[PDB]
């Protein structure tokens, strides 16, 4: 058996075709087993509507999740990714760096 803790990256992107759109992304990478729980948070509150969730694997024991949705950040709001996985004794919360 093998288990690996996910790497977690949280960042924003504007699609070049629609630049006034902004997306909040959580890239959760290289984890095993594939069982996982991943939420986007806004001011501590779970975001129910996340239109994109994109799972793949490389080696049979390495999984990759892109989790993202459109959003309209203000300098007031705090956003984060919250991840649960068997390798994590507590939920891991990664805050969005507003400049990323």
């Amino acid at each position: 058996m093998i288990q690996r803790t996910p790497k977690i990256q949280v960042y924003s992107r504007h699609p070049a075709e629609n630049g006034k759109s902004n997306f909040l992304n959580c890239y959760v990478s290289g984890f095993h087993p594939s069982d996982i729980e991943v939420d986007l948070l806004k001011n501590g509150e779970r975001i129910e509507k996340v239109e994109h969730s994109n799972l793949s694997f490389s080696k049979d024991w390495s999984f990759y999740l892109l989790y993202y949705t459109e959003f309209t950040p203000t300098e007031k709001d705090e956003y984060a990714c919250r991840v649960n996985h068997v390798t994590l004794s507590q939920p891991k919360i990664v805050k969005w760096d507003r400049d990323m």
